[PDB]
């Protein structure tokens, strides 16, 4: 019993972390078969940074303007290409440490690993989610650019998020591995700003689910909701909506626990009216949201 | 920015975790050197383990009794023996990737990092604390014993926690790496509870730091107090006593944010007796005990583990 916010084991990662120099810049790269992926703006000068034509910076870059440095040794650059937001070295050596690897693009909701990096060494390792708004609310420095996202099935890393930017009110921003931004945000230094965030409804709910689990009931009630009354309530209080797809993926927790969706739902809505009255909810006194269902069945079995 | 529950990164670790056998139980080992460490109740059965004779029970068990296997490779045991509530299984061959490495015993307060495995394969990582009443609050499931928990100063390994077993109220218990137990508990299958826990106020103050590093200084005032005036505030609400040392330590965090400890004392004196009033602190509605001063430190700095 227990449960704790939980990151992947990092060492699948942590084996494929680099370090990629160009001119003044340095920060991370992720080393998987023969290839380098980073953000592009590594490339960037200090004049660049508001309408950086990326194009244009690349073609005036030759392969040995790119050091990598892996562990004390230096990668061969041989060759290089940009795919949307990132950067793509070919090496002239396979990494040995490649792990089983696809790159996913992930939805709201999703959580992930993040291995935070610098200068090519790993730092920490936590747990995060895409929030709503396409944001992920993070711990990242300056020169973790290129630090990665993950989670690991079986034994194959589906990477999902590589860190390019922190936006200003402190939440952070970034690609896939294809290096398609997550959300409206640019790799550019022009004034952006984050959505506002909503609460992740179907993760709360798993969460409730959890805490029955582990076996804690004090929150639920006699009474149920339809899915539309519970959606207007909830938005009332910056709930994303509940939608069937939810409900579906939340079928295998009520069956364990014996308790219907849309129960668990009123659960929920008193919870929001009520506030939790002094008690907790599996060591919280709010309402977290960064478990998915996926997780709380891997974690609670 | 940002501020997040951190552990290590586990991949020096993970090249050490083992799966042990012994009869019709399987559990986890750490492998070091040409040494596989595992729990010593691996050897019980269930009616062993109501009141187990472990010398007894060694004593009958050949080094083919144990099966050990690193991946899909199995391992020759070729020596067996206990220290404490740990047995230590000798193997035939040197682990290649046994990493810098110590064997350290926390302190109560100190956090560390968990790896859960089952199956000799690590599923997991995540930050705990040592207690003060010896507990973990961890997350295990059966088959988790023998899992780890660890520390890394520059490039060293320091394993502090090997996991044991869960308490009635759902904490966890275990030992050192030399098999001493953290808290008064016994490698048994009885009636056991953990004492009454209380929180740790060097830590609680440390993550007021961080939250002011992180722009959250809402709860800050312009009161100062003493020691024994903050002690006595502690007590009543089952803090642990703040010592002299435990202000030293955070005296990088007061003179890095211009809060002086026995300022931020005031301010965590006026949280406990009045609360939050409906507001967080770096996301949390309650007051965080598990960061060291050490870790908010290295995490508002960006230290590294090659
Ligand atoms: O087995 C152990 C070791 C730790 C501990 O307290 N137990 C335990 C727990 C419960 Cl709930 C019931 C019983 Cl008979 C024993
Ligand atoms: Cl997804
Ligand atoms: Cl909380
Ligand atoms: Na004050």
């Amino acid at each position: 019993s227990g449960f704790r916010k939980m990151a992947f084991p990092s060492g699948k990662v942590e084996g494929c972390m680099v370090q990629v120099t160009c001119g003044t810049t340095t920060l991370n790269g992720l080393w998987l078969d023969d290839v380098v992926y980073c953000p592009r703006h590594v490339i960037c000068t200090s004049e660049d940074m508001l309408n950086p034509n990326y194009e244009d910076l690349l073609i005036r870059k030759s392969n040995h303007n790119f050091l990598v440095q892996a562990g004390n040794v230096q990668l061969r650059v041989i060759g290089h290409s940009m795919q949307n937001c990132v950067l793509k070295l070919k090496v002239d050596t396979a990494n040995p440490k490649t792990p089983k690897y696809k790159f996913v693009r992930i939805q709201p909701g999703q959580t992930f690993s993040v291995l935070a990096c610098y200068n090519g060494s790993p730092s920490g390792v936590y747990q995060c989610a895409m929030r709503p708004n396409f944001t992920i609310k993070g711990s990242f420095l300056n020169g973790s650019c290129g630090s990665v996202g993950f989670n690991i099935d079986y034994d194959c890393v589906s990477f999902c998020y590589m860190h390019h930017m922190e936006l200003p009110t402190g939440v952070h921003a970034g690609t896939d591995l294809e290096g398609n931004f997550y959300g409206p945000f640019v790799d550019r230094q022009t004034a952006q700003a984050a959505g506002t965030d909503t609460t992740i409804t179907v993760n709360v709910l798993a969460w409730l689910y959890a805490a029955v689990i582990n076996g804690d009931r004090w929150f639920l009630n006699r009474f149920t909701t339809t899915l539309n009354d519970f959606n207007l309530v909830a938005m009332k209080y910056n709930y994303e909506p509940l939608t069937q797809d939810h409900v579906d993926i939340l079928g295998p927790l009520s069956a364990q626990t014996g308790i219907a969706v849309l129960d668990m739902c009123a659960s929920l809505k008193e919870l929001l009216q009520n506030g939790m009255n002094g008690r907790t909810i599996l060591g919280s006194a709010l309402l977290e949201d960064e478990f998915t269902p996926f997780d709380v069945v891997r974690q609670c079995s």
